[PDB]
């Protein structure tokens, strides 16, 4: 078992698939429990009705207290996956960042610097930038749409992250005024990307 | 416009699907409204530096607020969104349960009831039940797992409106017992499925 922790998900599951797999396996898990302790606690109230006041109020508060710890092992269980699923989403975005850029840049200083790849390659390290912007503004969108007060909070950090990465973009854009006559050949080419 | 409101979603989409393209479209919808705003917001940070401490409060105040009103339009957006498709997916559900009880009679009421037809109907009605079973079980497993105090709110009534679908079953199926000689034959059928 231990060892199937250290193996973890198989590389061909994607982080996403993987965390929505454990949310469902969870979500099913919990539904039985529940159930469970409703069945009982239906139960419960059958097999009370012939009995004093007061121990019927404390079937209740005994049957309420087992969902309320439920609730929070719910609760605490959700917290805890979105947490793991968000820092892993970050990182793999700075990863894909990181390896597109080294990729342009290695295209940009090859002997005879190919068009066509440099293209391709600044294309996909614009791709990676924008992939951190869409999920800057995504999950502004969605805080917004699900936590008002939460969302006001955000909005400077938010504010300042898109300029961040448009000054990078902009930075490595630069990596190109290096090299003039190569500069030249795509000054059309790359003028339509930055649409 | 009017008309294809009118005409609505085509048939080849289900709520479930139409749900999430339109709850899709309003995302992307919003993340460019947002990407402008947030565009202009830095752009005048840029030309402001020099200008008089009020003049730049205002500024300020001027995006935040522009901000603020487009946070409470995507919040009541998404909410309106999720109370009409809400409301959809128990209406289908009533309306598959009715449907099935229909069935369910008609098969008993038959001159000679075929315990075989009866047996199907039944099993159709229960699978309804069972759905609206789940749908509970899992609404409120999904509040606890976002919004804890509110599940503690719905605690109660979701633990009665189960016992509510209980009670059906039992009067449904006390319609089979009407019928001995039916109930009889069926009976180790039926418990497999209630079993199930
Ligand atoms: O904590 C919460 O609030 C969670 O809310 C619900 O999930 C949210 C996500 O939190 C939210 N993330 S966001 O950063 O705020 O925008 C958003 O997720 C969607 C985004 O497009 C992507 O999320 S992200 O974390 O990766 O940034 C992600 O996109 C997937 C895409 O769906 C995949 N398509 S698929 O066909 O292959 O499945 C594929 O392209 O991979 C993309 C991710 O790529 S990645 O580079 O590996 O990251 O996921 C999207 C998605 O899940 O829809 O929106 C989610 C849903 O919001 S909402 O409509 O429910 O409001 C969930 O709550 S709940 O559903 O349990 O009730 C839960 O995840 C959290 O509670």
């Amino acid at each position: 078992d231990g060892v199937d922790i250290y193996f973890g998900m198989p590389g061909e599951i994607s982080e996403h698939e993987g965390f929505l797999r454990a949310k469902m396996d969870l979500e099913e898990r919990r539904m039985r429990q529940i159930n469970e302790v409703m069945r009982e606690w239906a139960m419960a109230d059958n097999q009370s009705k012939n009995l004093p006041k007061a121990d019927r109020q404390a079937l209740n508060e005994h049957f309420q207290s087992i969902l309320q710890t439920l609730e929070e092992q719910v609760s605490g269980e959700r917290q805890r996956l979105v947490e793991t699923h968000a820092t892993r989403v970050i990182a793999l975005i700075n990863d894909q960042r990181r390896a597109a850029l080294e990729g342009f840049l290695a295209a940009l200083q090859a002997d005879p610097p190919q068009a066509e790849r440099v293209l391709l390659a600044l294309r996909r390290y614009l791709r990676a930038e924008q992939k951190e912007q869409r999920h800057t503004l995504r999950h502004y969108q969605h805080v917004a749409a699900v936590d008002p007060e939460k969302a006001q909070q955000m909005r400077f950090q938010v504010h300042t992250h898109l300029q961040v990465i448009e000054e990078r973009v902009n930075q490595s854009l630069g990596l190109l005024d290096q090299n003039p006559h190569l500069a030249q050949e795509l000054r059309p080419q790359i003028q339509e990307l930055l649409h």
